[PDB]
């Protein structure tokens, strides 16, 4: 076991304003609640596209890097009974209108206990959300056999310096645990920073920066 | 022939913001510059996706409405010898970066004039960027065999009303000339409204309203 | 359309301060008295009737078979309804008598009939003037399609808050563009411009209808 | 095994108490008031709320042993090194008794006359790393317990309370817990309960 | 994090003085000594004078089967880490106690170009006491490192961010950095780690306790 964790801060204001502006029409059309988790899942998929090493795995049996091209992100909808990780498959071709549908169905499966065995294995990324309980920032545990996991924590209003001026903005601490045997610090730090950039400004997803 | 025209106005404040913040990154990553045209092409593609009637064309030989799953926008490119209307195919599977790259390669082909006819046929929707030459608004001419075209114009700073206040915002007119036989009043204005919405904030495209 | 016939659509802006403020401070009594609704449809229809009375040429239709102008007298405003199955255009006859309330009653009746798909072919055609609505779907302005054999059509669009200079100072006022697609073969530029300006004057200040100006 | 999660506590009520009740303690109990007792009692309240954090995995026979007694193993600094005495049955003591036990353990520790029966049997550890001046960090779980709450320095830091920026005495609180017994949500709610109890001592009275 | 007793403790460092130092003296170094002022020359020095008092960090756990007796080394040698594209190596300064800030940067920079051209001899990487993880590349918040064995302790490089802070009970936005230090619990006490964390962050904002 070798878990290396890097933290970073994500400005939550842009996506909250987008939700407040577009929640009504989105709920009217797709019958879904607009949430901040779809933005994070899409950003994770995008950053995984840019940096495929985070998507790979090293087989301890043969000591060789095993690259994966398909992107599957497992979300944590952990039931009061215990921790459960439903898997979203092929997230690289979904928008914000999707993902929300998929997480809703997977949560429904978890509540009604149709979460079969195959729905929690074969994931390439994990987006465990411990912020629904108000955690400031903590270090999650790498889910085997995956090589990374992104931890989303609670949103709180803290003063942040913007252009030399103190402003109160809603900010999220985000964690990323990686195995240094495969991912070096440069790669994981860049990956987390790029996730932060994609969540902070959703237009880069359209610009492909 | 039987062409009707309807108008609206688009506020390019988010497009201006995203071209004020994401030019250095776009140039460093793609060796290419960012422009207004990609936003309008993507907005037209999204509107045609969510309203397949305008995407369809009535063939005069058999008087049949013909639907097409694919979308290919006939963007006009400026050349010293004469205006040309090439076609960029499958607009539904590309982001702003891909639109910019195909428009740049099309322009660099047109400058030295190696454009074959294979890149000029098969049009579904035409956009004429008349903003290079200062134009307030006016009725554009369609390029058949397609049904309706969207005519862009120049972007001028004009005073508008946002919450009762008067501020100067970069705002331009849009005209959608449509074949009145197939498209009636409601879709001819809803199409333009959706284009307006997707250009005012690109986050609608990502959120898929 | 464009080349098929003579459109020559003319445009004007109509402020909605008077009508909107009136309905804002007159709607409860109307709901307690007739019980339907209160809208600007009745105001625009009656203003069109007034302007059509003042300018009888726009009421007259041409007869291409004989090249004879037919000076129709009864005002037959044919309004449009944005039904789920596209759009339908019923008709209202003898508009001059109704003031605001009877036009509103006929509008409500015809809308309920169209929603129920009971609009008979009788009260569907034969109008002398048409009014379209591209206002429910907010459109800044557009070119209306002339409904034949009628000779003109009103194409009012949505109402937007825009900064408008009144007395040298910029103040935000509820504006809206209105279009008129006439027939240049019969109506000149002067007549169509005067028509649009008279409708603008009769909607900007409804007391003109009482004053007959 | 070891895994940690962090949070922050606004230490405004405790400093106000120490400001308004230091002389009353000095002249009624002959001991010095401190913010140790607030955290010990908050930890006791959280342990009583969640018995899972008070449990232990026995590697001898792979069993989950529950303990009814609550014992916080406070850390006492000595020149010879680091000695950790265990204060017993914390449920039945208020701030005064916690302070008395801490003073007694300090007096007995400085004299090198703390016996082996006073080291063992602990069920929860608290490591005050703030006497040296740390911002935050990771504590280690001393065997055979299951969690440790480490405190850090109390630093005046600007916080957005009510939408305005003000300088307030805040410290970072972290607990390191094993994942084989305590889940992530349990640890987060445990730390938040400690935060609530220290931030508002009247919660301990209201039992919520 | 388990590995071998790999806890971590965190702190912050004030870098208003150093950038104030560098905003006035950059031209002098370029003229007299032809090299540029960086950050590591302050952190590599702050660590070195933090080790000359408490040499338990210089101690390593060696002999047969590891834990037998301390091995105190009277020499200080800091292993700064520099990034290539060919995997980050850790270059190392020898007998660096007796040499000042400039000799720390001349040694660093010319030795940086010494590995930009792959002119490397393995004799220049012997197992010395201590590594200072040089992470001044990628603008992020708080890392955990992995004490580059056999080294016993480890330093971080975190990044300067404009952060609102309370200076003298007043809010004064300054651009700040965080730091951690990853200590092997075995024969390295928790309390002594905070003291060296503080002083490696005290000799940094007030550069003149190096003279005291």
């Amino acid at each position: 076991c070798a878990m290396l964790t890097t933290f970073n801060e994500v400005d939550m204001s842009n996506i909250q304003e987008m939700r407040a502006r577009h929640k009504d029409a989105f709920l009217k059309k797709h019958n879904l609640k607009l949430g901040f988790m779809s933005a994070f899942v899409k950003a994770s998929a995008f950053a995984l596209q840019e940096q495929p090493v985070v998507n790979a795995v090293i087989d301890d049996a043969t000591k060789e890097v095993v690259y994966r091209d398909y992107i599957d992100i497992s979300v944590a909808v952990a039931t009061p009974r215990g921790l459960v990780v439903p898997v979203i498959r092929n997230v690289e071709t979904m928008n914000y209108a999707d993902i929300e549908r998929t997480i809703n169905e997977l949560g429904e499966k978890a509540r009604k206990n149709e979460l079969a065995i195959e729905d929690m294995d074969g994931g390439t990324f994990t987006i465990s959300n411990g912020g629904v309980f108000g955690s400031l920032f903590g270090t999650p545990i790498i889910n085997p056999p995956q090589s990374a996991i992104l931890g989303m924590h609670g949103i709180f209003d803290r003063p942040v310096a913007v252009g030399g001026k103190v402003e109160v903005r809603p900010m999220m601490y985000v964690a990323l645990t990686y195995d240094h045997r495969l991912i070096d610090g440069r790669e994981a730090v860049t990956f987390l920073r790029k996730i932060k950039a994609a969540v902070e400004d959703p237009r880069v997803l359209l610009l492909d920066l």
